């Protein structure tokens, strides 16, 4: 009965769709113009023509990782406490793991992050006197353009709690009140707070379907005691990676912006 | 996975085992002989022997290749290739110093070394290039032992193959059957090894031996040094030798003056 | 009066059929038969070519650091390209001539190996020529070639040029006039080097099958170990479909024939194919 | 003086009689031998072949059109034509010279079957004259010729254009003097090629049979695969009829002899058969 | 002192005699048993020969009058000639050596098979004298001769046009010294053609027997198929007679030897036959 | 740092030996094989050969003086002289290394051999050294030298001169080089008299066997019929004795090892043997 | 010290004595085998030879006058000659020598024998030297000789001149220099005709015999059939007879060996044998 200690809340890794994958690379096919042209037609007349635009696109496999110095020793006294490490390590990377996913630079080392694919908010949407929340509201609307329903929303921590907060020129707040609050909901949508996610800055879209997670090799923890000198020093070397590629079906499907002040 | 030619050096010399650190063996010196017709009751000649114990090290060829981590789980069969690929570039510096080994410290007696000297005066005017490979399997004689062997870089061998009369006609082979490597009943041996405008020939059948210590192998570490914090993979290749020289003077090196 | 002709009774003659078409010059095929043959199914093909081997092993003394070698890599890629063409006949015609469609079957992908072989010896690369072995081929070293040499002189220069990637040549291309042009060489005596007027010589050089072809245009030479050198890719095997619901076939009483055939090169080791031009 | 000149006693010896005719030298008939021969029972033959084969078959781009191809063919006719001569003769002759009657025949029969040589070799084509070899027979390519070459090398460069249309060539035909001349060539030293003073060489070249005919005009020779590349078709076999009452002849107490025969010439692939001229 | 000189005991010593007289060498008579021979009885010869052969065989159109073809014939004839030669001798020598008239006969009858063997060759035609080989013999054509031939070529030259006549040469007749020179040939390195001087060099020539005769003049030569050619026919065989009534001979006590001999020489194929001069 | 060398573990590692001894370069010995070997037991040895035989022998008159011939003899002496030498070692060494004992032996009888064959060959004649065959030897004729003559020519010239003895040749005895240099004769094309590169030929020239030996000084060249020329005689066979007692041997613990050989050569017939030079 | 020193005990020690004696070369005999023998009774020898044989014979015309032909005859003298020498010796030697004197007559017979050969070859024919067959052999013909001939050109010619006596040559006689010289000839390439250096040239030229003596002098040269052109007639055995009362020799104790042999040379045909000189 070992017991975990980190978070409980929804990792981005969780609003994609996960797979598995042996190649170094992935090519694959994002589709682009849909001109669509159907219409009705009476008999012996000819028909319409749709056309539909596609760009092949190549998602590289980046690799992720961490390694800890520890006395050889103190393992082997305490059991327990590396099973600890390494099940903390795993946290420790999964973190780093979501600050890519996200802001990926898109360079020779970082991934082709969403608010790198995303589509810029319309701001043309914002009405007068209207909230921060009435922005996301507009978002979601946002993403129905793309022909996806939005599933998803990450905020920086300090924002999202500032946001659940909001009270009007009562003093009644604009979410449900402590009594009758649940958790990280909006919209009816799931809400992932990230210190990844920069304070002011947004996305919204429908991950779920848009964009998928392809994992070339599960997180996982190996030892060495021969790693260089580790040996003649009586240490454990604790590794800790995970290599995996991100793809993108669908950029329109996804949204990112600003909070004015 | 690349084929290799009709066999070489090795071949041509003498090939034993063994599991030690060198070799001892014990050759004859100086025979100061001095046998010769003695008047009566007079004084006899006194002749006399040298001996010598030469050894013989056991050195060591090897080298290796560090590969990321990764992109030998993207491509498994590389493994297999590479590993078949780095017994082939060994085996073929081990000829390089076969041949050419300074003798030097770490470098092998190579042959061309320990080889006596080609005579330039047995040169003679207007000679092919076959006729001074012809010259050095005569003085190979000057030590009472039968030639065993050429060895040629194997563009000189190319242009030697195809040399003809002052009538037009092939010496070797008439422009149809595959001219065999081949010289005066003596095997032929084409090596990059030797480099151009020199070659060596010799009673190798019987001259100078080759013991080996330790086989070809191919280890591969995940620990070593750095190695498993930088995600790489040291594949290594070595193989332990000893290059015996009996006879120095059933061996020739040259250069043709040409 | 009364011929053999229009104006008597010529007309009441029948002339003899010769039972049997007759099928024209059919040059041998070649060249294909010289690779390796594998089926599959992508549309490209991903492979890699040792691009250079710094292999630097020397000796190392005991406690010693080793010597690192490395080796350079470079990724290519062979596309699929597809050939073929098509006749549009008679509906009549086939019904008329029983074995005639089974015929222009026979006639058609004889046609399409042809521009087949064309194509893997002279190919291109730009547009949708694969990449031929000539293309590929590295150059010819004219540094070897010396005084007074025949044109035999320099096929057994090339063949050493082979070696040089390490690999056994495996046949010679020539064009055929060159190729008898070689056959027929005397010495500065006058007597012939081959076969003399006794008899033709067999097709075989310095030990290795010539293959003389039309393809290779004459001037030109190509030398190598073609059975390891490069592989052929056959994703869609040589086939022929035939149909009348084709454009406006149905209402015009026509058949519409085709034979297409999709291949890929790939080329392996360049350094193991050698071509080069015959100085006239 | 009692001689034996005339005006003496010649006249009381008879000159001795020396039993038999001297026919002058029988020339070894050839060609219909060589080709292949088959009996017909119609007045001409009608055989097809394939003429024009435009082949644009090629490497198609995506989503493009295809190269079209379109063949054609053509029937080709080989009429039968007569040959035939007839000599009137003196019936008191007849009666007179037994022997005579069954000589003459022999002489007609080898007197046509050697006017069949001659058009199957020089056939004008020219309405009835038959279309013999030469003129159907493919033009020697001159570009073929190369720099010095003895009248050995231009067979050689014959039999080679055969090659260049997929057919192996049968034999060789030339007139003798021509062949005579070649079979003496020597090299610079002195030496003969073919056969050594001791004996003379073998009727072969480039292995194959040499066919040398005073049929064959100077400075001319013909190469292919004649064996099959053309047929001989018998219509009627050579025949000898007589007749006295033939018009006139019974009043004038005469007799003519009558002899003829029925061919046709059928040329299946002239693009296997070569003529040329020697460069004298 | 008593020696064996003529003014000494010498004249008690008498010579050894050796039995036998030394008779010279005899020429190899060739020419006769190389034709065909048989006799007669009459006084000359008549065979026929087909003159003029008017071959106008050819190709008739239907309905059209055939060509006419006529025939001549000629009657050739050959003369009976007489050889002979007398010997006048004393009878006092002919009763004092008995065996001398049993030498002079095989003296005498081979004596005359010599000029025999004379004439058959170079028979002069005129008047008496035999119509020889040579006479009759065709020409030699000079057209034949290239530039650069050996004497060897000549002859190979020469036996190609026997040939033209239709029929094989069985024979070569030449000067012992010139044939002698020919085999003596050597090509432009030195080397014998014949025979390295080791061997022999066996008396065939091109397939042919050669014929060494010391009839033949120098610088002049023969070929053909002279067993078919020509037939020698024997009136009357040599024959050796004695009388002592001859003449005057009775009161000069003497006697005279004769012997004579009856030829007729039939040229057949006079076509068949070539004379030449080496032109050098 | 444990390293292989003296300073760390060197030592316990153990040199692995090879047995036996690596004996230098054996010149095959022949000569002493070349001549007669008979067995004697004296000092010397005497013969006799005629010397002058002044023949006068010629046709005689009748009753006069006839020609007187004469006759001279000598007797020629053959020394028997002694070749030997010793080699005194530690008697430790020998007792301690047993196979030295017995090798040292192989090593005198052959290195003595080897003086031997040296003294047969080149015997200065004077004082104890033997009269070697090159100095008993007749000299070459310079006379028969012509112009262009190769090495090989001499050669075959000197055999002609051995005949003038009416003796045939046994063998030929070359300088391993100067033998050589002639196996690599060319003619003028530039092809090899015995050679032909892809084998190397045999010791043998004109029937006689050739022994090259390195005894035989360079330029200098011999030929003769040495099985019947000269003959070698043995008073004592080689042999090899120790002796523990030699002088101070004992009380130095010594070991005098001694190997002797007593010879006679005797030279019949020096008209049949001869040397020369070459052009230097 | 006790050496074998003369002046010390070596006159204590007796050479080992080789019994018999070195006989000197002897020289192989041929001439006398080539010949013809058979002994007589008489002095000289008579044989008569056709000399002038008139051959007229010819063609006579009827009733015409027939020719004469005539012979003529000459008696040939062969005298025979006498050859001898004698050796006068010590009587004290011939006892104190047992097999001497034996060994003399086997020394003497073939003394005699030598100048026997040296006669029949050389013989001056003057005096008593017998007529030998250099002066009777016919003078080699000059105009033989062509440009560009080797001295093996001449002997064929020689043997093609013996030819026209109508004989089949028997063998050649060269002086072995001569002879030898020749197998050594060279092509224009620097081959050799007879036997490349490796082989042995056999005494066989031009499928004849050859026969090299040192009777025949440097530059002169014998052919023709001498088995049956002249025959040696042996009148007295060589023999061998001795006497003491020979002269003085009875009171100065001394002994006269001699030996002598009567021959005849008899020379039937000359024109048969050639004799001439070598221009160099």
């Amino acid at each position: 009965g070992i017991i975990m200690p980190g978070l409980r809340r929804l990792t981005i890794r969780d609003l994609l769709a996960q797979g598995r994958t042996s190649s170094n690379a992935l090519e694959y096919v994002r589709e682009e113009v849909f001109t669509n042209n159907a219409d009705v037609v009476a008999e012996k007349a000819l028909k319409p023509e749709s056309d539909i635009t596609f760009s092949k696109q190549t998602a590289n496999v980046k690799t992720i990782a961490h390694w800890v110095q520890a006395s050889r020793q103190v393992m082997d006294d305490a059991p327990m406490l590396q099973s600890y490490i390494n099940n903390r390590l795993m946290y420790g990377l999964a973190l780093k793991e979501e600050g890519q996913l996200l802001n990926g630079d898109g360079t020779g080392d970082n991934l082709e992050g969403l608010n790198k694919v995303a589509t810029a908010y319309d701001t043309s949407l914002n009405a007068t006197g209207d909230t921060r929340a009435d922005i996301i509201a507009h978002a979601i609307y946002q993403v129905t353009e793309s022909e996806f329903s939005a599933s998803g929303i990450v905020l920086n921590p300090r924002d999202w709690h500032n946001i659940a907060l909001l009270k009007d020129n009562e003093g009644r707040y604009i979410f449900g009140g402590p009594q009758a609050f649940t958790s990280n909901i909006m919209w009816g949508l799931p809400v992932v707070p990230t210190k990844a996610q920069a304070a002011g800055t947004f996305t919204v879209g429908g991950f779920d379907m848009a964009s998928q997670v392809w994992d070339r090799m599960d997180a996982t923890v190996e030892v060495s005691r021969e790693d260089r000198d580790n040996f003649v020093k009586n240490m454990l070397t604790i590794l800790c990676e995970e290599r995996l590629a991100l793809a993108h079906y669908r950029p329109t499907a996804i949204i990112k912006g600003t909070f004015s002040s």
